[PDB]
């Protein structure tokens, strides 16, 4: 659709059009690696998204392809941190979507495994560099990949820090479905207006939901979160909020136990 | 406070006043030990205290004294336990065990998995299991480390031995201690406590405090009170009033909050 | 399979044939739906079932095809209510198998899921709706399923609530074969009769076991619940009984401390 | 203390002196409540201590006293983007010791606050307590969780469903408080809490609390964890052939590090 | 008792008298820190005292006092390692007793922790080090210190290194009594004794089921360990054996399936 | 490979070359079941290969085939116990791969579970027999599984004990990949150098942080220590040690607090 510019950043390019925003890692001469400058950048565009309540879900992705004809995602470090930016991701009420070209590497894998769903183009190649390079995530590159693809494929993909193609990707479970390149960014659409449609209760309540199998008291602290919020929208939720407003104290007598 | 008769069981004596109901464990003869019986009655009686919209708080107690002057709540093992435990563990009302005397064995893990515990000062508590032949490591050995911390709870454990009303607070696995003619006044004054409280956000927290515990079913809990807010919401409604025009929900006005 | 019937009902059907009984939703004039009363009778059967020491599984399935020739498992919801049912099912040491002929649909997939095993028919549809209607399940409905099918592929199915077909479900990992229409009960038999002849306490074990790796103390209430059940069967454990009826204290004093 | 104010804000005061921030509620008119743009201050404050090198401990504190002479440390939310939620998982994240100081009350919101630092220490005139279910409201994430992995699953329950208050003598009991000071040594007290952690080594003590915080948020607290082990193998020699081998433009060789029992 | 010396060592004591060991460490000279040896003495003895099925309890302490006066339980640090010591004392079945006179400082209060139980003599000086003198212990000397004391306790443990007085150490939780230095070897051997009259069985899957609340899949392993090695004990568990003692398939068709 | 003898055993085999080392369960007449002499010597083979700081990639499979032609890698117990040599394999910061040729069956199968990663020949077989011979692993066996495959395929592969291809097992996720019989040693070599370029310090903070998602506070225990391990490594690690030798309390004052 017609995408208006939401920002202006160095690293990074930022639209909006409905509800939807679009975030761009653009360092396509760098095969989109993130340099501090980009993360900074990148958490104030999702935190932008996620102030916007007309915003329900942001695609993420990498501008390409470069001069040289190949197309990049995300390559990882260039050779706030991005741990800030993997929590931002993960917790924020709004569905990500990493729209996968070419390559999703290192750093770029993680962040591409910590937005809720994945879309593939068929050129897209996927893994980890951090035991080849001097690094490793154990973190959400390790756990929270193991809740995706397995303990035996998560390990594989570590200590070996192979390619994987978009459909050996998909197969494994870690990408939701693979089109072709010059449909990817109309597939990212399609997929944002269906979840668009939906209740915003309800998908910022089951992203809770989801987060609170792997992050204990963390995820407890978003799903009870959510169960406040509601709470607040119901008639014996208003109840406090209206007793203090005629300076009265809160009447709960008149609401029921229920089983 | 007029108790009155809610049903009529052969084992337990059960009652309601207002918003609180008393569930009383009636086998003095027998310390106050649990058969097959009595285990399906008390399971009887917390799903009706469940099933009653008016009931917020569940006093639950044992009958005392015996002849001989001295108390018990419930010497455990004279539908099984562990589903009575599960019942008092998730039930969205609040369960007070009120202790005088003996909470032993299976009486003891019963005392623990009740919301809060108010103890006669003469009130005695332990486990058995090595001692005389069974053991719980379900909630009678995890949930009471999550009360008492791991050191002490594999002690009360291990040797079996008796702790006083005292210890038993000191430890932190009761609330306050009372002497025995002021316990179910206190049960009583609590319960009204938390009766005067929000109900919604009463289930909510003892959700809450389950899913610190449970995993996947601690999160059925606290999920399953948020979906029951949410029909409780106008963006909630949607769904009925839709379901009753005939036509498709739509949520298009609704914003996406941060 | 000679079914008699065990048990009548209003809402559904319930038969037993030697370790086998089958729970059949029977509202085929509203895609199979429950209410409340349906919700109340599922669980009284698999009480019964689970208090019938000859039954070590359970199949559960839709009464099918409706008149206009298409067919349901369960399309969802329309005191006890649907996650007193979902723990029943969950926890109850026998074995449940979903037969899954054409519609598994919000709650009634969430029922699928919960469900120990599950064997679809080729004509068996899978999703959520709740985002879509008005509801949600994020409870053993979210990070269940993500013990299932994965993180990637829960989310998709939540978010967006489209349809599978029982190929899909099964490449994901959520449903555990898939047959003919005319062939789904008689493979539902098959796989019962292959567990009857199995150990009934070690079956019992597992499937505390892998509750144990979902539900917390919940979990381990069941594992150490079955651990007790063990111990009571054993000699060490049987003097306890045997002291107390011959008026004495439990002498254990022979028994070895095993490494 | 020589204190020097680090940075002006509306609703709070933030100080600096060597290696100790200390950030004050300043809305005692109010019994020290926040309304969201006092939460927005705070979290920023917080921001600031993190990234200050210089900064190791943060004491937190309240205003006081008010006109009529009672003390509050928080009393929760005003009743007159960033939640407090978002301030309760910075201030548990953040890589730096936060102190709770105590005086007067720390009620409702402003009890969970006091919860998620790492250490409270109470004046002897400390009041504490929840207030939701009485107000309308709750906290089920770190103000019940958390709080059950302070005081025990019995008397976390108790304080929720029957938000009552509590003496600063009582909440030391129980396990919520470290130490309890009079209110006039209060701030001393503090400081001096803070001087020991500040001799200690950065690196152990930013390791421990991520130890901590793992015991409780499964992988979130792996994260910080890992995060941490990553941050000190970048310190290390062999953490540095990565580095070295890329600005000598050439593979990287691990081949003669051993692997390790 | 009459104590008997099981085996020798250069940097440790082995003693067993009826169904108690008591390991000594004997370093009065270093306070009885560990050097490398010494851990893999203290590893070996705590396999022979888990091998010998006469031994339930485990008692262990250090030498003392030196001849300054002094006493130290243990002063921590001065293949094999501590963490694989730690393991073995957490996970083995049989009780192990931690016997505190004087110092129990750094990887010496661990060690502590992770024993079952802890008797304090009123002399007896608890707390870590780690922070001030150059380690840490992230593992057990943190998230189990946190299960025994409350995570406001056990982070000012660490952070500010301080010393803690046997008193105080029962009062925050992680010390089960406290008796006077003369009385410690006597208190020790009466709870060992009160703890050898119980089943060992019934101790064993405590033991367990208390660690199943800490070690996750690892805890599960413990516990359902037990629930086979208890199986293998019952008459529906022999027929396994039996059915093999005679090379016929095993058959379970008579055994009930319980509620 | 020029494989050299590492050490001398009954039952087993055991190999070294550069930084490799093989196990062989050598019972080919027994299908490579384990009894309990085969146990204690895996144990030990897999002890020695944690101490030689020249390995870093460990090859466990079975000696094949037999003189009738047919393969198996391990059968499971033969009609120390399996747990302590199960957690060795999980917690050894070396890679372990096991190379499966023919049956990995009932404990093998659980024996190659717990291995990090898993290459089978294209004939080979898995499966857990335990409820159909008289037994269960509800630990490692049940959890970890599911881990692995998902619950549904987990509860399927107990519950019915039916054997599964090679290429079924890819599928569902629990082997990493299948090639020819004659090129399963080779193909484990490959996988072994590419591994052994990688850095030995990441790999081993890996491998923990993947244990960290499964096994609580053992596997905190496995990360932080890690952690622990490193830090010694670092400047500031290093003062610890500087400062006790120069008779000095140790100064951390000028490292900074980093954010
Ligand atoms: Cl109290
Ligand atoms: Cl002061
Ligand atoms: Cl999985």
């Amino acid at each position: 659709m017609d995408w208006h510019i939401a920002k202006h950043y160095d690293d990074i390019l930022y639209y909006k059009a409905g509800g939807i925003a679009k975030i761009v890692i653009n360092r396509p001469h760098k095969r989109n690696a993130f340099r501090p400058q980009t993360v900074f950048e990148l958490y104030d565009a999702f935190c932008n998204a996620r102030e916007d309540n007309r915003i329900g879900v942001v695609l993420l992705t990498g501008a390409g392809p470069h001069s040289d004809g190949k197309y990049a995602f995300c390559s990882g470090g260039d050779q706030l941190n991005v741990l800030d930016l993997q929590r931002l991701i993960r917790s924020m009420p709004k569905v990500v979507i990493a729209l996968v070209a070419g390559y999703a590497i290192g750093g770029g894998h993680v962040l591409h495994l910590v937005c809720d769903l994945t879309i593939a183009a068929d050129n897209a190649i996927f893994g980890q560099t951090g035991p080849k390079v001097g690094s490793f995530d154990g973190g959400f590159g390790s756990s929270y990949l193991a809740r995706i693809v397995g303990q035996k494929k998560a390990r594989e993909i570590w200590y070996l820090c192979r390619q994987y193609s978009a459909q050996e990707a998909e197969r494994m479970g870690m990408v939701n479905t693979v089109v072709p390149v010059d449909r990817l960014e109309e597939e990212g659409i399609q997929w944002a207006k269906e979840i668009l449609s939906k209740s915003p209760l309800a998908i910022r309540c089951l992203k809770a939901a989801f987060n609170a199998d792997c992050d204990g008291q963390a995820g407890l602290q978003e799903l009870a979160g959510n169960a406040t919020l509601l709470y607040y929208m119901t008639e014996e939720g208003s109840e406090g909020k209206q007793a203090f407003l005629e300076k009265r104290p809160p009447d709960f007598s008149q609401y029921p136990w229920l089983p």
